[PDB]
């Protein structure tokens, strides 16, 4: 159907959109901590500590996959990176602090990327 094609083309849509806040939210990250997952060879009691481990290539073969069908699904992925990062390491660290860097700067991408997904539609 027509129909189905015009919520596809949306879907379309709010992933370019999508991809391009993941971009900008990429660039905030030039140390590259978030790129990849967390190796479970190099932390083998990872995921004891942490149920939902997230990562910017991780959520890029979704996007690409078309699998983000809203902002909010993206954000609570965008959230469990920082959020993992800041129970699985201590607050006086390189990595704990570069999570809180990230979310203070990706706010200010995030708070405008939901008004555009308002107005666009
Ligand atoms: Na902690």
């Amino acid at each position: 159907s027509m129909e189905q094609v015009a919520m596809e083309l949306r879907l379309t849509e709010l992933t370019r959109l999508l991809r391009s806040v993941l971009d900008q939210l990429q660039d905030k990250d030039p140390a590259r901590i978030f790129a990849q997952p967390v190796s479970l060879k190099e932390v083998p009691d990872y995921l004891d500590h942490i149920k939902h481990p997230m990562d910017f290539a991780t959520m890029r073969k979704r996007l690409e996959a078309q699998g983000y069908k809203n902002l909010h699904e993206f954000e609570e992925d965008f959230d469990l990176i920082i959020d993992n990062c800041m129970k699985y390491n201590a607050r006086d660290t390189v990595f704990y602090r570069a999570a809180v860097r990230l979310r203070d700067q990706g706010g200010v991408v995030l708070r405008q990327a939901r008004r555009e997904v308002d107005s666009i539609g």
